[PDB]
């Protein structure tokens, strides 16, 4: 059964990313696996490496949101068995260094420039090598690929963020902007049974976050919200107009998370940030065990990805929409 | 126990003005006065009176205090007349979220009622604390100029420190801490400092202070990202990306100077590499009680100088033009 | 504002016994007189009266308060006459480092001062407030019934919920669930987390399931994996339920022992350490919970189920209590 | 290098026996075969030999390793030949949520497959290190027997008083001294803690005094004020100093039961719970944790006593130690 020659879209600085039929199929190493992709997702995060010049590598099969069967598992490999359906993370993190092992496998040095469809071979293709089983979470039964897939990214992201500032059911939070991350965001921290406070221009996004369970919904924050009230404030846009209204309403040893693509730079009142003791906090992507708690809300059922599927050959098809206006939401193809 | 007693007034308009008929409060019930011994002054005090940073106003200034309690209100068994003890500057109320959570140091209600800063302070002779939960037992073997010196000196540093969750094996950079105990707390925790200042002066005494590396330059060989914390005291975009530059990933970068009134973070390299920035703001009451520990054990010994409180207005001038290095604290 | 009132006062001699010549004291600078709305009655009631146990001497038992500020004494002034609020069993000092490190139910100048557990309670009309920080704003929607039922019922097993660090990605495992920690399982659920109950009482496990329990048992099944649970609260604290736990809570686990069971209680040493389990003791609750509990109940997070009657009727309900399970019933004076 | 080796190798039958004719493993991929510098001998070994103690069956054993890369496996890049590292003796999976959680020291995979305890270890010239994440780097001023010395004597302790948040603010009470009590105190000092020691050895109270512990009594005086210490480490592990913790341990203060005095323990509920008091388990120390310690090794806050001796003498060794003879941490270079 097992092809020796497969499909998939392999990027290259030069043509770019282009379909490729004669792709080997590796055979897995003692402490490797091969894993059978059933649905790869796809985000903006792909458009940088294709068109914004981002630089995660050369010459590898893109796709970082995979979700698959394993196919063949090396000798040596006991933790997973044929049949095991399984997700990736993202960053794949060596697992030998202090960050990874110290329970933050997501900004492995070593692992930089190695990710999955973004500097490593990812899902954009029918057999994914697994170089370091490490990097997989499996996928609940009740979970289908294409929901577990639309999870590795679009709601590992906001789940590590939200789980990083600690909410709790007595959590007090803002929201800036919904849709991209932000939707899913919205069910994550109700999800800690957190109150869930949104603020976005466009109309759609409301309407969309008063959907998902948000508690409020504003276009502009009202004068009877008392300034510095909110124990945490996530800004998905990231503008420095934006990220002034986090620390005007973060309560004093709140907590800041910049989650947008907004600006390089953003600045701070260093004054309010040192007299009310406020911190910022990095965020990115999520870790192998945040994968597992993701993938265990999402079989509770206390998140919902949206998602439509198509198959992988329709990839250039979906790509270039996703450039001028996409959708809401995200698709993920099956190879 | 005079009716009347002479201190230093600021206001917006006058300025720090010196009063000869300023009242002497009785306490009344649950209150307290202190009979001031020593009280410091530091660039903070700089910052109110010609950098305008409005905290109130008609109040004696005077943050770092250190006194003897000259009487007490009914209703107050903690402490008894002839106790020393040590302001605790935040002065919270008390009966809030954020008093009673541990962090009375960002009390909302208290904010701008700060001792010397906001509320009534230690540059004068007799001073009635409204609340005498923001006080500290000062240990016998401490005088009343170095515990009023670490009221400040020592206290925010030191809260900063422990904020940051600094251990033996932390490998932290201090940029311009020699311009100061910063050091010795940070040694204390048994964690590996480096520092980094420009001024000769500075590094040697660093050094002398127990820094385990000084430069003034960041030479190779110390790769970026590298720092596990990394604590700005002049606070300056200049220095803050040097922060920034040095912090590993999930590091922490403390800017806890008085420089640029606001600063910008490279939001891609914070995100990636999961930075925090953490704002730290003097010190709570606990963390005054484990300072003047820190000190009355010696594992930070404060540098001090003293002299009368109406030469006050002296080295206000003389600290202005960084006429003198070292704190200096005062005697009513 | 009457000078004398009646109440219920206990004595190591005569037990609890009802008074209707109690005085009602007039608060002095800092203090705050309370009128009594309602008060709440549990088994921590029946081992001091029952049971010897100690809480002190010569005082108005009921540690379950709800009422209205009805005077203040000069000096007061977060509170004033017409606020609601609750109190903070513990009674903290709030001037030890404990206090004001925010853990004021573990102070030791307040130990056999709690309110109604050695210091005077609410099981009179006025109660004296010798320290008003201990009090929490009772929100608009919340009545004094369903408040003062969350001065333990909820706030208890809030703190040891909230100390365990549960959340939504938690699998933990609850022994007992009548009465024993009612609103646990609520206040559990409230947190995220997935909650299996083991009680041996039939109407336990009916009424656990019907709180929103995702497994009951009356023994848990061979089938369910050893030290599978990220953590075990044990309501009723036995040697025999403590091993279960130990048995079944998971690497770096914790154990919860919240329950009045023996007075003492061994762990196999090998096992703690080798899988590095961890037992935290967890005492009622902090001033700040309170304020967390009653937001939780007010958001309709958590629903207290309480049922009231004339304070009068205590001494038929302590009855009921000792000989069955239905407790959780408040009284007004 | 050679096409075969000398190691002792352990048999429930046959116990702990040298062999010459022992494979010199070739690493695969992602694997690396270590060259053992030095290899360290502690109790632990005894109950595995005499005291019935079942971590598996036919492997080479020793614990405590120290070693050179002699070679690696495609796929390895981290490590290169010539390396100098300690192993991590759990040798976690590094798969499970454990091993990604910070806690490989209670990896269930793994259980059964610790260096030299269950899985081959030093007692050999060349250990095949199937999993390269449990090792430690070796600063370049700590010599093998050293750093072989470190890998449970203090890494140990380390993890216990660190899992106790140990502060220059805390006022902790150990009790016993005698084995790995003796670094916990030199640990303990690098944290800034005041340290009170408690033991009834005589020659254990000298070195307590030694090694900058504060306060060393054969029995707490009057003087001391109950419920006073933020941290208790006992070491012996006894109902009777268990007891002694409960009662001197303050309000919200950890109890480290680090010993192997009884089987079980009892504690006071009542006071447990009223004045919140945490029983935490410890075991070994993580590979991150390994790292710190040979950093404060390496610093000098930490010194660990060693004597070396050549490996084939580890069957006097073993005998003497299982009569208290020597006494002293011994190491030995393959
Ligand atoms: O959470 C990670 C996100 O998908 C991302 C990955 C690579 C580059 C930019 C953004
Ligand atoms: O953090 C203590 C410092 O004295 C200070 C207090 C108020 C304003 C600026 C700086
Ligand atoms: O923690 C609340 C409970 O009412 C209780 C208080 C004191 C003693 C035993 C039980
Ligand atoms: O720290 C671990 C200790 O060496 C030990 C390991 C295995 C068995 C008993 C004790
Ligand atoms: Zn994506
Ligand atoms: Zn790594
Ligand atoms: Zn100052
Ligand atoms: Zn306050
Ligand atoms: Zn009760
Ligand atoms: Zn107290
Ligand atoms: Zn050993
Ligand atoms: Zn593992």
């Amino acid at each position: 059964s097992i092809p020796s020659s497969q499909y998939g879209f392999v990027f290259n600085k030069q043509s770019g990313l282009k379909l490729r039929n004669d792709l080997p199929v590796h055979k897995p190493k003692a402490g490797q696996l091969l894993l059978k992709v059933d649905a790869v997702g796809l985000c903006h995060s792909d458009l940088h490496v294709i068109y914004e010049g981002l630089d995660c590598g050369d010459n590898y099969v893109m796709g970082h949101e995979i979700a698959g069967t394993v196919a063949a598992v090396g000798d040596d490999v006991i933790n997973y068995k044929v049949g095991d359906r399984v997700a990736c993370v993202g960053p794949n993190g060596c697992g030998g260094c202090k960050y990874c092992r110290g329970a933050i496998d997501n900004v492995c040095k070593n692992a930089f420039g190695d990710w999955f469809g973004l500097g490593y071979d990812g899902g954009y293709q029918q057999y994914l090598l697994v170089t370091r089983p490490r990097n997989l979470s499996r996928i609940p039964d009740n979970v289908s690929a294409d929901v577990a897939a639309a999870s590795t990214d679009a709601v590992l992201t906001p789940y590590h963020a939200i789980k990083m500032a600690q909410v709790s059911p007595t959590s007090n939070i803002l929201l800036i902007g919904a849709g991209g991350l932000g939707g899913n965001a919205i069910q994550v921290a109700k999800a800690f049974g957190a109150k869930v406070t949104v603020l976005d221009k466009k109309k759609e996004a409301r309407d969309q976050a008063k959907k998902l369970g948000a508690d409020a919904v504003y276009e502009t924050l009202p004068e009877s919200i008392s300034p510095g009230s909110f124990s945490a404030c996530f800004d998905f846009v990231s503008v420095q107009a934006t990220f002034d209204v986090c620390q005007k309403y973060v309560e004093p040893k709140g907590v800041i998370m910049p989650v947008g693509l907004g600006a390089p730079n953003l600045s701070f009142n260093l004054g309010d940030l040192a007299l009310r003791e406020i911190r910022i906090l990095g965020s990115f992507w999520g870790t192998t065990n945040d994968l597992d708690d993701v993938l265990k809300l999402v079989s509770e059922g206390k998140v919902k990805p949206v998602v439509r599927s198509a198959k992988l050959k329709e990839l250039p098809e979906y790509i270039e929409k996703l450039r001028n206006n996409a959708y809401e939401g995200r698709v993920v193809f099956n190879p």
